[PDB]
């Protein structure tokens, strides 16, 4: 593969401070590695395989991305993404690899940090995700808390994309994930906490949803049995609960929901309901009630209604 081997040499030239006659190489080779690699998904033509990991444009494509032009960065991305879905026979040879060259992935993870590249690496990083020896490899890492900073990021765009790949390593995969979260809890829920207390609308949306939804997968029961159990937290969805926006007091409801439900609350947390027991009913009773169409949701309230009415 000339081509590989061009698009490397033609970047290092950019890689300093000529720069159009590079500039237009690289483009064009960035059109061809898309061009060659629009074909299927184990011969001795590995060869090629052996040659890409060994130039090292893995890492180039991505360390560089911010010498390449706009549409230069998504194929960049697209070609990327490529690579690493290829299987050769039951292996995925470029997984293997970047386990050997995490440092791939923390420059990815580092791009949310740079405006002008920040939704391309969210787009391969994604794409490293689906596989779980990279998930795990991010989540055991202390850059992972960086999700904290970059979903409250800056812009709309880039924080939504933060928000999403924040999303899916930590539920992708259930096994790794529920593991991640029951050895790092008091770190990972005192950074969660702070995302609760924030003031942006979209971050109190997408994290009490995302909350409900880490607390109602019954492979992070215990993560959960633990979190309900604080009354910090109720006290915190409590007060969600009476927040000026119908959408936040929506999905409070449904971490609230399961601090209540719980068959055994202990004494704290039983305390706290009783304690403000006619407010509760009072509030529940009139929460929301042109929402029809949501049966669980009507059911929901009906029983916690009695529920506590029955404490």
């Amino acid at each position: 593969a000339d081509i590989v081997k061009n698009l490397k040499e033609s970047m290092a030239v950019l890689e300093k401070q000529k720069a159009e006659k590079a500039t237009e190489e690289v483009s064009k080779n960035l059109v061809a590695m898309k061009e060659i690699l629009y074909g299927t998904n184990t011969e001795a033509v590995a060869q090629l395989a052996q040659e890409l990991y060994n130039s090292g444009l893995l890492s180039t494509l991505v360390a560089d991305l911010q010498l390449i032009d706009f549409e230069g960065k998504k194929d960049v991305a697209q070609i990327f993404n490529n690579i690493l879905r290829r299987q050769i026979g039951t292996r995925t040879p470029t997984v293997e690899y970047i386990c050997t060259q995490q440092n791939i992935l923390f420059m990815l993870l580092k791009g949310y940090e740079s405006p002008e590249i920040a939704l391309n690496c969210g787009i391969m990083l994604r794409e490293c995700i689906r596989h779980e020896p990279l998930a795990k490899i991010i989540l055991w890492s202390e850059q992972f808390y960086d999700f904290f900073r970059y979903v409250e990021m800056s812009t709309f765009d880039i924080a939504s994309d933060a928000f999403a790949t924040f999303k899916d390593l930590l539920t992708r995969h259930k096994l790794l994930s529920a593991e991640f979260l029951e050895q790092h809890y008091d770190r990972f829920f005192s950074e969660y906490e702070k995302l609760l207390h924030s003031e942006n609308y979209v971050t109190k949306r997408q994290s009490l949803k995302l909350l409900g939804e880490l607390l109602l997968d019954r492979h992070n029961f215990t993560i959960m049995t633990k979190y309900i159990s604080k009354p910090e937290n109720l006290k915190l969805m409590m007060n969600l609960l009476r927040d000026k926006s119908r959408n936040i007091q929506f999905e409070a409801f449904h971490v609230f929901k399961v601090f209540v439900a719980n068959p055994n609350k202990t004494q704290p947390i039983l305390d706290i309901l009783l304690k403000n027991q006619a407010k509760l009913i009072e509030f529940l009773s009139k929460f929301q009630n042109d929402r029809t169409e949501d049966e669980q949701f009507n059911d929901e309230k009906t029983y916690l209604v009695k529920q506590i009415r029955d404490l």
